[PDB]
Protein backbone atom coordinates (compact mmCIF):
# COMPACT_ATOMS: atom_id res chain seq x y z
CA UNK A 1 0.00 0.00 0.00
CA UNK A 2 2.85 2.86 1.12
CA UNK A 3 5.34 3.22 -1.12
CA UNK A 4 8.81 1.83 0.45
CA UNK A 5 11.16 3.69 -2.20
CA UNK A 6 9.71 6.77 -0.67
CA UNK A 7 8.62 6.18 3.00
CA UNK A 8 10.98 5.63 6.52
CA UNK A 9 11.24 1.99 7.39
CA UNK A 10 9.91 0.52 10.59
CA UNK A 11 12.44 2.49 12.56
CA UNK A 12 12.19 0.15 15.37
CA UNK A 13 12.36 -2.70 13.18
CA UNK A 14 15.59 -1.80 11.67
CA UNK A 15 18.35 -3.94 12.26
CA UNK A 16 21.03 -2.68 9.14
CA UNK A 17 20.85 1.27 9.59
CA UNK A 18 22.50 1.17 6.60
CA UNK A 19 20.71 -1.00 3.94
CA UNK A 20 16.97 0.42 5.33
CA UNK A 21 18.00 3.85 5.42
CA UNK A 22 19.91 4.22 1.56
CA UNK A 23 17.18 6.32 0.29
CA UNK A 24 17.41 8.58 3.23
CA UNK A 25 19.49 11.88 3.75
CA UNK A 26 20.31 12.51 7.64
CA UNK A 27 21.48 16.12 8.22
CA UNK A 28 23.44 17.83 11.05
CA UNK A 29 22.52 16.26 14.34
CA UNK A 30 19.46 13.83 13.40
CA UNK A 31 20.15 10.61 15.27
CA UNK A 32 18.00 7.41 15.28
CA UNK A 33 17.46 6.30 18.82
CA UNK A 34 15.83 3.75 20.56
CA UNK A 35 13.61 3.67 17.74
CA UNK A 36 13.10 7.11 16.48
CA UNK A 37 15.09 9.94 14.91
CA UNK A 38 15.91 12.77 17.08
CA UNK A 39 16.22 15.59 14.78
CA UNK A 40 17.32 18.11 17.66
CA UNK A 41 18.85 15.96 20.12
CA UNK A 42 21.27 18.47 22.36
CA UNK A 43 21.29 22.46 22.93
CA UNK A 44 20.98 24.45 19.78
CA UNK A 45 21.13 21.96 17.50
CA UNK A 46 19.35 21.58 13.81
CA UNK A 47 18.56 18.38 11.70
CA UNK A 48 17.08 17.17 8.80
CA UNK A 49 15.78 14.08 6.78
CA UNK A 50 15.70 14.08 3.25
CA UNK A 51 14.42 11.68 0.74
CA UNK A 52 17.50 11.57 -2.34
CA UNK A 53 15.14 10.31 -5.05
CA UNK A 54 12.87 12.94 -6.43
CA UNK A 55 9.27 12.30 -6.28
CA UNK A 56 6.86 12.38 -9.72
CA UNK A 57 3.17 11.84 -9.07
CA UNK A 58 1.23 9.60 -11.10
CA UNK A 59 -2.47 10.40 -10.02
CA UNK A 60 -2.29 11.56 -6.33
CA UNK A 61 -0.44 11.34 -3.12
CA UNK A 62 -0.65 10.97 0.66
CA UNK A 63 2.16 11.66 2.62
CA UNK A 64 2.04 11.00 6.78
CA UNK A 65 4.53 12.49 9.12
CA UNK A 66 4.10 11.08 12.74
CA UNK A 67 6.12 13.37 15.14
CA UNK A 68 6.45 14.50 18.38
CA UNK A 69 8.17 17.27 20.13
CA UNK A 70 9.20 16.43 23.73
CA UNK A 71 10.75 17.84 26.57
CA UNK A 72 10.12 21.47 26.65
CA UNK A 73 7.28 24.19 26.30
CA UNK A 74 7.84 27.89 26.58
CA UNK A 75 8.73 31.00 24.62
CA UNK A 76 11.72 29.49 21.97
CA UNK A 77 12.01 30.56 17.78
CA UNK A 78 12.77 27.03 17.67
CA UNK A 79 10.30 24.85 15.35
CA UNK A 80 9.73 21.91 13.10
CA UNK A 81 8.94 22.33 8.88
CA UNK A 82 7.88 19.78 6.68
CA UNK A 83 9.28 20.50 3.09
CA UNK A 84 8.18 19.63 -0.70
CA UNK A 85 10.86 21.95 -2.96
CA UNK A 86 11.12 21.95 -6.73
CA UNK A 87 13.97 23.29 -8.73
CA UNK A 88 18.28 23.58 -7.79
CA UNK A 89 19.87 23.38 -4.60
CA UNK A 90 22.76 25.00 -2.07
CA UNK A 91 23.44 23.65 1.47
CA UNK A 92 21.98 26.27 3.45
CA UNK A 93 19.71 25.49 6.46
CA UNK A 94 19.14 28.96 7.16
CA UNK A 95 15.40 28.34 7.86
CA UNK A 96 14.35 25.53 10.23
CA UNK A 97 17.75 23.38 9.82
CA UNK A 98 16.36 22.72 6.45
CA UNK A 99 16.42 25.34 3.53
CA UNK A 100 17.86 28.53 2.02
CA UNK A 101 15.02 31.49 3.00
CA UNK A 102 14.82 31.70 -0.57
CA UNK A 103 13.60 28.42 -2.02
CA UNK A 104 11.01 26.80 -4.52
CA UNK A 105 8.15 25.41 -2.90
CA UNK A 106 6.11 24.15 0.27
CA UNK A 107 6.84 24.31 3.79
CA UNK A 108 4.38 23.56 6.50
CA UNK A 109 6.03 24.96 9.61
CA UNK A 110 5.43 23.69 12.98
CA UNK A 111 6.10 26.51 15.73
CA UNK A 112 5.22 29.61 17.80
CA UNK A 113 3.68 32.20 15.27
CA UNK A 114 4.50 35.34 16.52
CA UNK A 115 0.96 36.49 16.51
CA UNK A 116 -0.93 32.88 16.41
CA UNK A 117 1.28 31.39 19.01
CA UNK A 118 1.55 27.46 18.70
CA UNK A 119 0.31 26.59 15.57
CA UNK A 120 0.73 25.01 11.76
CA UNK A 121 1.81 27.63 9.02
CA UNK A 122 2.31 27.08 5.45
CA UNK A 123 4.56 29.19 3.23
CA UNK A 124 4.84 28.75 -0.59
CA UNK A 125 8.40 30.30 -2.23
CA UNK A 126 8.50 30.41 -5.64
CA UNK A 127 12.39 30.59 -5.46
CA UNK A 128 12.84 34.96 -6.76
CA UNK A 129 12.34 36.16 -3.05
CA UNK A 130 13.44 35.77 0.70
CA UNK A 131 11.19 33.98 3.20
CA UNK A 132 11.71 36.56 6.18
CA UNK A 133 9.43 34.24 8.74
CA UNK A 134 7.96 37.72 10.17
CA UNK A 135 6.56 39.33 7.53
CA UNK A 136 6.03 36.58 4.62
CA UNK A 137 3.12 35.95 4.97
CA UNK A 138 1.69 32.01 5.27
CA UNK A 139 -1.41 30.70 2.80
CA UNK A 140 -3.21 29.19 5.39
CA UNK A 141 -2.91 28.24 8.90
CA UNK A 142 -4.43 26.38 12.20
CA UNK A 143 -4.11 26.31 15.44
CA UNK A 144 -2.18 23.13 16.66
CA UNK A 145 -0.78 22.22 20.21
CA UNK A 146 2.53 20.21 19.92
CA UNK A 147 4.67 21.35 22.38
CA UNK A 148 5.99 19.01 25.11
CA UNK A 149 3.91 15.70 24.04
CA UNK A 150 4.78 12.15 24.48
CA UNK A 151 1.84 11.17 22.42
CA UNK A 152 2.77 11.89 18.71
CA UNK A 153 0.54 13.45 15.73
CA UNK A 154 0.70 12.75 12.29
CA UNK A 155 0.49 15.55 9.53
CA UNK A 156 -1.05 14.08 6.70
CA UNK A 157 -1.12 15.99 3.62
CA UNK A 158 -3.38 14.73 0.79
CA UNK A 159 -2.71 16.19 -3.26
CA UNK A 160 -4.74 15.67 -6.13
CA UNK A 161 -3.85 17.37 -8.99
CA UNK A 162 -6.91 15.69 -10.93
CA UNK A 163 -9.46 17.35 -8.33
CA UNK A 164 -7.63 20.52 -9.73
CA UNK A 165 -4.71 20.48 -6.66
CA UNK A 166 -6.87 19.66 -4.16
CA UNK A 167 -4.48 20.07 -1.56
CA UNK A 168 -5.83 18.68 1.95
CA UNK A 169 -3.81 18.94 5.35
CA UNK A 170 -4.91 17.36 8.42
CA UNK A 171 -3.55 16.98 11.72
CA UNK A 172 -4.44 14.15 13.71
CA UNK A 173 -7.38 13.34 11.49
CA UNK A 174 -8.66 16.57 11.84
CA UNK A 175 -8.33 19.35 8.86
CA UNK A 176 -6.18 21.67 9.09
CA UNK A 177 -6.75 23.53 5.74
CA UNK A 178 -7.22 22.92 2.39
CA UNK A 179 -6.19 24.72 -0.28
CA UNK A 180 -5.78 24.70 -4.67
CA UNK A 181 -3.02 27.23 -4.57
CA UNK A 182 -0.18 24.32 -4.25
CA UNK A 183 0.04 23.34 -7.84
CA UNK A 184 3.75 22.37 -9.03
CA UNK A 185 3.84 19.13 -7.55
CA UNK A 186 1.41 17.74 -10.68
CA UNK A 187 4.00 18.64 -12.94
CA UNK A 188 7.13 18.24 -11.73
CA UNK A 189 9.78 16.11 -9.55
CA UNK A 190 9.96 17.15 -6.08
CA UNK A 191 11.72 16.59 -3.11
CA UNK A 192 10.58 15.53 0.28
CA UNK A 193 12.22 16.08 3.52
CA UNK A 194 11.86 17.41 7.74
CA UNK A 195 14.02 19.92 9.62
CA UNK A 196 14.21 21.16 12.96
CA UNK A 197 16.08 23.38 15.28
CA UNK A 198 15.39 24.36 18.58
CA UNK A 199 17.44 26.55 20.79
CA UNK A 200 19.69 25.99 24.76
CA UNK A 201 15.97 25.18 26.14
CA UNK A 202 16.59 21.97 23.93
CA UNK A 203 13.22 21.25 22.86
CA UNK A 204 13.69 17.38 21.13
CA UNK A 205 11.98 17.07 17.64
CA UNK A 206 11.30 13.79 16.85
CA UNK A 207 10.33 11.96 13.93
CA UNK A 208 8.55 8.49 14.37
CA UNK A 209 7.56 6.93 11.34
CA UNK A 210 7.15 8.57 7.58
CA UNK A 211 4.65 6.93 4.43
CA UNK A 212 4.00 7.82 1.33
CA UNK A 213 1.20 6.57 -0.76
CA UNK A 214 0.94 6.61 -4.81
CA UNK A 215 -2.32 7.82 -4.16
CA UNK A 216 -5.43 9.11 -1.90
CA UNK A 217 -6.81 7.09 0.83
CA UNK A 218 -9.35 6.81 2.53
K1 LIG B 1 21.25 7.06 4.73
K1 LIG C 1 4.81 35.33 8.79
Amino acid sequence: KWNKGYSLPNLLEVTDQQKELSQWTLGDKVKLEEGRFVLTPGKNTKGSLWLKPEYSIKDAMTIEWTFRSFGFRGSTKGGLAFWLKQGNEGDSTELFGGSSKKFNGLMILLRLDDKLGESVTAYLNDGTKDLDIESSPYFASCLFQYQDSMVPSTLRLTYNPLDNHLLKLQMDNRVCFQTRKVKFMGSSPFRIGTSAINDASKESFEILKMKLYDGVIE
